[PDB]
């Protein structure tokens, strides 16, 4: 299938795949069984921050999601992403809803990669995004335009939520993520998103994720899956 | 046919379609026959560098071409590419051989696209070139895995440019290039480029050029087009 | 010394060049702007300055925009090789006299590049400032100018109930000199941003804000309140 | 004192202050017996590059330095600079000789601090030197040339390094390098060198380093101190 390395923001406990009792933060590798989470103070309508960051050095995943005037959530996973993603991917935000809702909408996202042989960089920032962004591969019920948001899960037109929803948003150009010959290769991604619900439970989460370029939404992985993997192992 | 708005470095002089006696660099708005050339003393075997810029406040397309230590080149031209360009576009380099040949050597590509709305940016910069370099169209005879080079025409085995060569590289990503509810729009690109030749006539050049996403090489574009145009 | 400078000139100063309404303007090495251009300031909303120039063109423009509103935009022509020194500061300056407002800078950035003749490679200073801090040590304060009330740099007085002081002079630079231009240089670009909230009580709110480069050593010229903006000794 | 946190590229074995046998590169926190080295594979008359890194997420302090077709030496180090140096700081290049000789010639030099509450970010790059460099303050036997390039340690007219030599350039701008009220705060330095020498023996070394503001070449910090540190504590 799809090889996925993702940072969840997983907003509903599914103690029964292994998440936590609490809504956290947690780095995926090839599996949505988190390889390692941190408690996360999620604040239901107020706009948070996303920071995902990886060098070949340290060989080191960390994430911050902070919200203004909160202690931030951390959580990092050594990994060599040599031995884990291709040479070439592609980077994407995704999100879900199951039986539970939430609003996931991303007001911005910056992404930075950079590889010294033995420079080449991308770097796109989005503070707006258009009906029609074509720098954007939209999946799933993912769409542009509104209010200059990027909405990843359906949402009505009155601004409500919708239920067993997937969508992603890929960057369009291909990212040379590592290379044999390199001597340092670092990346760097950051996102606002705004995650609304009129329930006590909202559901069920966004992330970063880096994918084979030819990745695409896997069947039923509404809800607890984020849209990133087929099966719950 | 493409809409083509480039930046040409024209290495040989086909006075018959409007270019000057001598090796020049020119702005092309729709048209190979150049809105404003200037006098390029271009050197065989040294490697130069082109220099592009555009702003939505000065709506000027200006550009240098120089080699270390001898005087730059430079040409500008007034135009305001929201009448000329879709909103939407292709970054790319283009080069071209006839009777004559050179190599079109490209050692490095870099481009900036800035966008502060009523700033959304692209940056990509090429230092070194893979055998498949995914973030590439290459169209034509272009060739990536060279010597860490894009090499835009065909060069054989013993490093000998070929005649009657068309080739392009484009960026993957499409450009927002410009937009309506924009208030300021910037863009910069810069490449450097190894042309050699063993003939006293070298032929026939390099461009940098933004076209609408879906370009082609036009059909015999070889030689004076640059692979940019399909008739004069 | 020397200032080159872009006024957000919000006083008409009939008497000294200024037109009958609010403009902005460039300034080369006097108040009486080289070119303006009609500004519609609007008292208390969060506007936009954006200063560009580059060694090909040899031409310094500025665009001042409010959130869905028409752009303002000036530009002139300069050889800045012939008008400031190589190495240079670059800075914010405001000003109030009988009328006054608020001159807050909420952000402020600026990047300068350098592309040599002799070698291939570029040199560049950029910094960024979203937040100030109540000692922003890379930045020299000069006159009324204070940082820290709300993260924001606050260039002209400002009383402890938040009204603005009338006769205030004061300007932030930073701290690093810049290489402006260079001899051996095949480009030069540079290249500032600045978000401001200019607030008023009266119908009559002055002086104005500017963005400014001038000699390293630059100081707030002796009674430069009012219509000088902190730029200029005299009105010639 | 100075409080001085460096990353030290030694070229002379003074085992005697706790070097190891062999030319290192070392990350030296308040004192220039090294927290961690790692065996360096110097080339004499070759051009190298330095890169280090730190972020407030990892908090750990990383350096590699390689030659063209050549194996990197790498080394780490974990340091929470919150606990070290002051909230503002200088960023500086250091070198030294003593009985033994080496050109110290720094090529190029960049630096990045970014720091989110917005984010604060300064970048200054050098490829070329002039003469008058008004945005470094050059300490001790350091020059700026019409070669365009930053000579740390005195060289005479032959192109011949000199002995019993101190000599540092600190870029003019006060950094801010870490910030209570921060979510993510980076730093990044890179600097190219060429060290020659006639002798099988070269000496003593080139630092990239963060000091308090103020910092100067300590007193007798010639030779193996590499103008960094007072005594060899
Ligand atoms: C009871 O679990 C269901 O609802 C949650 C909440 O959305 C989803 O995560 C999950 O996939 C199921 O559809
Ligand atoms: C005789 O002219 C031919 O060769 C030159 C040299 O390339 C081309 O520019 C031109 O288009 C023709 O093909
Ligand atoms: C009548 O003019 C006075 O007030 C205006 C308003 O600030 C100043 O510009 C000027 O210097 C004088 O002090
Ligand atoms: C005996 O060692 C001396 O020479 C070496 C070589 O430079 C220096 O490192 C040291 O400080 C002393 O001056
Ligand atoms: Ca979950
Ligand atoms: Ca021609
Ligand atoms: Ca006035
Ligand atoms: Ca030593
Ligand atoms: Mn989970
Ligand atoms: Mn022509
Ligand atoms: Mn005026
Ligand atoms: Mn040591």
């Amino acid at each position: 299938a799809d090889t996925i390395v993702a940072v969840e923001l997983d907003t509903y406990p599914n103690t029964d795949i292994g998440d936590p009792s609490y809504p956290h933060i947690g780095i995926d590798i090839k599996s949505v069984r988190s390889k390692k989470t941190a408690k996360w103070n999620m604040q239901n309508g107020k706009v948070g921050t996303a920071h995902i960051i990886y060098n070949s050095v340290d060989k080191r995943l960390s994430a911050v999601v902070s919200y203004p005037n909160a202690d931030s959530a951390t959580v990092s996973y050594d990994v060599d992403l040599d031995n884990v993603l291709p040479e070439w991917v592609r980077v994407g935000l995704s999100a879900s809803t199951g039986l539970y809702k939430e609003t996931n909408t991303i007001l911005s996202w910056s992404f930075t990669s950079k590889l010294k042989s033995n420079t080449n960089a991308l770097h796109f920032m989005f503070n707006q995004f258009s009906k029609d962004q074509k720098d954007l591969i939209l999946q799933g019920d993912a769409t542009t335009g509104t209010d200059g948001n990027l909405e990843l899960t359906r949402v009505s037109s009155n601004g409500s939520p919708q239920g067993s929803s997937v969508g992603r948003a890929l960057f369009y150009a291909p990212v040379h993520i590592w290379e044999s010959s390199a001597v340092v290769a670092s990346f760097e991604a950051t996102f606002t998103f705004l995650i609304k619900s009129p329930d006590s439970h909202p559901a069920d989460g966004i992330a970063f994720f880096i994918s084979n370029i030819d990745s695409s939404i896997p069947s039923g992985s509404t809800g607890r899956l984020l849209g990133l993997f087929p099966d719950a192992n």
